[PDB]
């Protein structure tokens, strides 16, 4: 069994769908034409997601969890980086 | 154990809550009065959801997953149809 | 064996991350400074969440599920209360 998370933005629209399969999370993308594979590739058994626009710039936060460890991954216009999130 | 997904829109507001129970996903709806059962009824062990408005017209996408198969279901103003999503 | 759900709002932004661990759901909060522990503390094995603004006032709904029972929890400016949601 796979586990999914999804977010969207604009009126086109843009959609992003994160799938946790056998300990690896991957990303599928839609921008008003076809579905394609996105840059996001990280380890996880469980995923959630949220996003917001600042003007016309999209920002995404993905919460990947393995055992009891949860890692935030940030997209802000160029590539994916680790975020300051702590489970405290 | 049951597994849920939720989305909302407007300021009333409107809420939709999708519950995966014993391999069947069902929908519960709120539009500012009571909670009622919605049209959505499909197979799944796991669910996620997202939605957006074009003017006052709502569009919903639900991602129902059994085993390794994930099926997208589209609402766009009259009834539910299969979408172009592929894993 | 943790399970997460996330929501966000505004352009700062504000983020809320709900974690289901060993039958207890807890909340972590971000408002543009640090990550801190939030007021939300309720029983559950599974969680989902959604939120909306009326002007600058946030409203949050969290769906906490144990076995076949799902309980709605409402935030509307002034702590957390049970909501009218039923699963039938
Ligand atoms: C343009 O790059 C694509 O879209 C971004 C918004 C991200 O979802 C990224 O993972 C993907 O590769
Ligand atoms: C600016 O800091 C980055 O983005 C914030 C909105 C948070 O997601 C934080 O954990 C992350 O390090
Ligand atoms: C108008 O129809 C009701 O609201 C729609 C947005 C959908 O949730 C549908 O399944 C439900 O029965
Ligand atoms: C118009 O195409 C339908 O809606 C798009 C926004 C996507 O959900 C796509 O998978 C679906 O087939
Ligand atoms: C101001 O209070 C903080 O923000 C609210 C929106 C809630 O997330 C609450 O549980 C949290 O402690
Ligand atoms: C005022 O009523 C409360 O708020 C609504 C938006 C719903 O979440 C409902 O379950 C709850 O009873």
């Amino acid at each position: 069994s796979v586990q999914t998370a999804a977010t969207s933005w604009g009126t086109v629209p843009s959609i992003r769908v994160y799938t946790a399969n056998n300990g690896k999370i991957t990303e599928r993308c839609y921008d008003g034409k076809g579905w394609y594979t996105g840059a996001f590739n990280e380890p996880g058994d469980n995923v959630s997601v949220t996003s917001w626009l600042v003007g016309s710039a999209i920002h995404i936060r993905v919460y990947a969890s393995t055992g009891t460890t949860t890692t935030e991954w940030c997209y802000d216009g160029n590539g994916w980086t680790k975020g300051a999130y702590t489970a405290t």
